[PDB]
């Protein structure tokens, strides 16, 4: 059944397809390599992301020496079946330099990681926490009583958009209000958003 | 120029291409993966529209040039070895030519059609299925506004108590998940996508 599936992949002249490893919990692109028929099959059977190293001319499972495996949860093919997503959860940092992902060379800021909207805000909140030990985040990080009251009150306002039939944009605006203040509490308690999303996934 | 010096450091392959991945700036969903040469990257930067090189037609191709479903690029990233590119952008419409939101919807373990979703947006999709099928806790919350809102306020209370009562970080993590779930049932009631919420956060930068 695996044989019938690998035959459908559109490989290039070298027998390769693009294989992208993505964090199953956050969506961050960890790394992008290449896979041949055997590299994808090994990923399927071993549940650890495996690629074809063109340089070393051999199969390569991420973590085989460093133990920073990418435990693969699902594999996706795009429409033309020439691109692959390894959707996995990494044991440690993915890049061989030690960086969390391989993408940290911004072209517009001309070393910061590539972050989507939710994880960039978490990163900003983290920077305020470091400069703590005039900012609204620093004010919340330095006042537990104010932060907790703000979370309770904003949660109240989110519900009032449902209870009082406010516009959908009002609900989104208040959900953002809840999300920001909760992440300031997350930072105080040393909790990453990824850990929270892992909890959600474990409750499936 | 500074961009020219940046394109010069890019390690292009023998035919002058590099892998280009389009990713949703707000959610992280991978929209599509193509290939870019210097001019596809340079034009992507200048026009702020994701532009690739169509190898089959052997010409430049801007995603959306016919369908108007452009990918409006917010950032461009190079990986460590500088042979892989991420166009980080916000798409006008569905990216795949079939109409799918993204191009990646062929699960391999289900073959041994669902979109590839990460945890937060998979929970959003599940809550959405419960809303349409309306013995499940989500359907019950969708059928009782007073109960749903009571649970949100109660769970937001519990999250604060983990800070107030010096509870363990695992307790904070567990309670934050509780707040997130019940909030997303309220989002589904008000027809709010998580992406819409994250756009608001991004707009408050
Ligand atoms: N994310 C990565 N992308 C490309 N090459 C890598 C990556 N991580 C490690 N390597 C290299 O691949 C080999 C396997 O290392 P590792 O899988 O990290 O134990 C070593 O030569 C590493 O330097
Ligand atoms: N208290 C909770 N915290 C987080 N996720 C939850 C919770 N209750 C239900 N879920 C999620 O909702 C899904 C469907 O639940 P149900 O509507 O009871 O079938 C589960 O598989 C979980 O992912
Ligand atoms: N009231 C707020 N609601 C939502 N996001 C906020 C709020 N205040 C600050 N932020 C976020 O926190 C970042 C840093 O704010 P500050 O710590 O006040 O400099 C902003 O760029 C926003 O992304
Ligand atoms: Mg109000
Ligand atoms: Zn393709
Ligand atoms: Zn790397
Ligand atoms: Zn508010
Ligand atoms: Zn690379
Ligand atoms: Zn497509
Ligand atoms: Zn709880």
């Amino acid at each position: 059944a695996v044989d019938s599936l690998l035959d459908s992949v559109k490989w290039d002249n070298k027998g390769l397809a693009v294989a992208i490893a993505q964090n199953v919990d956050t969506g961050a692109i960890l790394m992008q390599g290449f896979a041949n028929r055997e590299a994808v099959a090994t990923t399927i059977s071993s549940r650890k992301a495996t690629f074809y190293s063109r340089s070393r001319s051999s199969l390569w499972t991420k973590g085989e020496t460093s133990n920073n495996f990418i435990n693969v949860h699902d594999v996706f093919l795009d429409c033309d079946r020439d691109s692959i997503i390894y959707l996995g959860k990494p044991d440690g940092p993915t890049c061989h330099t030690g960086a969390e992902t391989c993408y940290y060379t911004p072209v517009f800021d001309l070393n910061k990681l590539a972050l989507t909207s939710l994880y960039a805000l978490e990163s900003t909140i983290s920077q305020r926490k470091a400069e703590v030990v005039p900012s609204w985040t620093k004010r919340l990080l330095l006042n537990d009583k104010l932060l907790c009251s703000k979370i309770r009150e904003e949660a109240n306002e989110l519900c009032e958009t449902l209870e009082n039939n406010e516009d959908k944009s009002r609900t989104a605006s208040e959900m953002a209000d809840v999300l920001y203040h909760a992440m300031v509490l997350l930072a105080l308690k040393d909790v990453k958003v990824e850990e929270v999303l892992q909890v959600l996934r474990q409750r499936f």
